[PDB]
């Protein structure tokens, strides 16, 4: 038949033995789905479910057709399993030619209308229908405890759009999870949030509570799942493995969370080499959260200080805290001033020193907010005083927001677990790390090659954690053109940050989401399209020095150009023209016929 509905696009007649069981479909394509939907399409043109490309109604057709299809492999008859496929490929050679339609996503915002959900659901409605009985320099990062505050409905939206894709991870690492709790003692009495991770999925209506979703033995092995949900679908959309993905690279450098990854994907050969690397990653953060939240719990507040920090809208005043807009070391001033007097076991130390501005700092929450009082002091009240001498007196301007962390990490009270799970470490045959680290995965702190044994290297992976900075600027280095990140999803974890160090660089990319929002990190669509690379500009090398030899002899001329607001008042003026300058004169009293006939005279004697 055909598809209907104010946007025509035919379906091919295969001479009947379709189109008699197009009617089972095409009339089931007349259902109220899309008759309902259709009188919405005059007035408030295609606002919902609707017709907003051409070839909508081919996925709609495609995807309700596979979703009340055979929908397992052992098939229905042909109406649910074949009469689909010659759509699919009458649909395969509609509009795409193959190009990979994440590239016909960002052709679906660009020529088409900015849904990004229905740009979203239209390659769900063409891979899970693709795979309905047929049709089957570079530099990583991870991120760790981004700017992120769901970690996991960012997971629960992926498991949702791919679900060919991430299917069996799903089911593999949630078992080892739901398997992981029960493995060590006295960890069972951490989880009352049961981590039956796979069920909060399907059943959000009794989810983890969100911040105690956010709380450690809940997210840290967590963060791993979503940038190994993001791996799959790199290896899998690009028919390719993490070994096929290993090869294309030249950096794999992880956050401090996210470094156990990149020791992961450092050794991946294959896709069952694929779950022990997983179970590299897992392993090791799962018995990360319990012990140091066993080694430091979350300390319930007293509401009067939950007044007050909101007071200040810095926020939930989680024992993690963020600066921006300084230069360094005055907060360091301010720190000693606050640990003056502070006990040891309530000292203040500054954590994380990714970005120039930018500064984190960790510590017991109330010592924390006890520097948020002379972050108060000295402040600015973002009142103007720049417009009143401001490189004099001045106070300045900051962030004094919180993070979104329940343990305080790289601090220097989180010791001893971090050696206790050492011993925790090679009690389970997973602690090997041995030389099959291709690419040279940098470390965070003095960013070597990592294959430096007599590490063990996971106590490394521990010590780098809640012992040390990062110094995140120091840690990149790269001679690269792009930088793929798998941070905690969005462009606001740790994808911006990068680009807000270096400039002059590559082009870096974003695993999460078909979104973007302007030629600064562009991504999602760009992991398999064609024809097109971006290049974001070496600020430095372009546009830089300059000296020649002309067509006739003269350059481009003589750099300089000057002009004054009395002395350049005459024809005294012109005859530093008459050198070998820029000369620009004007306001010369009388606006009529001064300088005007002066001017020519200006001009003789030029």
């Amino acid at each position: 038949m055909d598809a209907y509905s104010t946007r025509p696009l035919t379906l091919s007649h295969g001479s009947l033995e379709h189109v008699l069981l197009v009617p089972t479909a095409s009339f089931f394509i007349a259902s109220q789905l899309q008759e309902q939907f259709n009188k919405i399409l005059p007035e408030p043109t295609e606002g919902f479910a609707a017709d907003d490309e051409p070839t909508t109604p081919a996925e709609l057709v495609g995807k309700f057709l596979g979703y009340v299809s055979s929908l397992v492999e052992p098939s229905k008859v042909g109406q649910f399993d074949q009469v689909l496929n010659l759509c699919l490929t009458e649909f395969e050679n509609c509009y795409l030619e193959g190009n990979d339609i994440h590239a016909l996503a960002a052709k679906l915002l660009q020529e088409n209308d900015t849904t990004l959900v229905k740009t979203k659901e239209l390659i769900k409605n063409y891979i899970t229908a693709r795979i309905m009985a047929k049709r089957p320099q570079l530099v990583a990062i991870f991120g760790g405890q981004g700017n992120t505050d769901d970690y996991f409905e960012e997971l629960r939206d992926l498991y949702q759009t791919y679900h060919v894709l991430v299917g069996d991870l799903i089911k593999f690492s949630a078992e080892t999870l739901s398997e992981l709790i029960r493995t060590t003692l006295d960890a069972e009495k951490v989880f009352t949030q049961g981590l039956n991770i796979l069920e909060w999925l399907e059943n959000p209506s009794n989810t983890p509570d969100k911040d105690y979703l956010l709380s450690i033995p809940i997210s840290c092995p967590l963060i791993g799942v979503i940038q190994l949900a993001h791996y799959v679908v790199t290896a899998k959309l690009l028919g390719f493995t993490p070994g096929e993905l290993r090869s294309y690279l030249k950096g794999a450098t992880g956050h401090s969370q996210g470094l156990v990854t990149a020791v992961a994907i450092a050794e991946t050969d294959s896709w069952e080499s694929f779950f022990v690397s997983v179970r590299k990653a897992i392993t090791v953060l799962f018995f990360i959260g319990v012990r140091c939240y066993e080694a430091y719990p979350n300390t319930s507040l007293p509401p009067s200080i939950l007044e007050d920090s909101l007071e200040n809208n810095e926020g939930v005043p989680s024992p993690m805290l963020s600066i921006s807009n300084l230069t360094q070391e005055q907060v360091q001033d301010y720190v000693n001033k606050t640990n003056s007097h502070l006990p040891a076991g309530k000292q203040v130390e500054i954590s994380l020193v990714n970005g120039a501005k930018n500064l984190v700092v960790s510590g017991p929450p109330q010592s924390l907010y006890g520097l948020n009082l002379t972050l108060r002091k000295a402040k600015a009240p973002s009142g103007l005083d720049q417009s009143r001498i401001p490189f004099s007196e001045r106070k300045l301007k900051f962030s004094n927001r919180f993070l979104p962390v329940a343990s305080p990490f790289h601090s220097h009270l989180l010791v001893p677990a971090s050696d206790l799970i050492n011993k925790d470490l090679v009690k389970n045959n997973v602690s090997f790390n041995a030389k099959d680290i291709q690419i040279p995965v940098y470390d965070t702190f003095d960013g070597s090659d990592l294959r430096v044994l007599s590490g063990s290297i996971s106590e490394r992976i521990v010590d780098c954690i809640i012992r040390l900075p990062v110094k995140w600027e120091t840690t990149t280095q790269f001679k690269a053109t792009h930088i793929l990140d798998f941070g905690p999803g969005g462009a606001s974890g740790l994808g911006v940050l990068t680009h807000r160090n270096k400039d002059g660089t590559g082009v870096r990319v974003i695993v999460a989401g078909t979104l973007d929002i302007n030629p600064d990190d562009d991504y999602g669509f760009k992991q398999e399209i064609f024809d097109v690379t971006s290049n974001g500009l070496k600020k430095n090398p372009n546009w830089l020095e300059e000296y020649h030899p002309k067509l006739i002899k003269n350059k481009s001329x003589x750099x300089x150009x000057x002009x004054x607001x009395x002395x350049x008042x005459x024809x005294x003026x012109x005859x530093x023209x008459x050198x070998x300058x820029x000369x620009x004169x004007x306001x010369x009293x009388x606006x009529x016929x001064x300088x005007x006939x002066x001017x020519x005279x200006x001009x003789x004697x030029x």
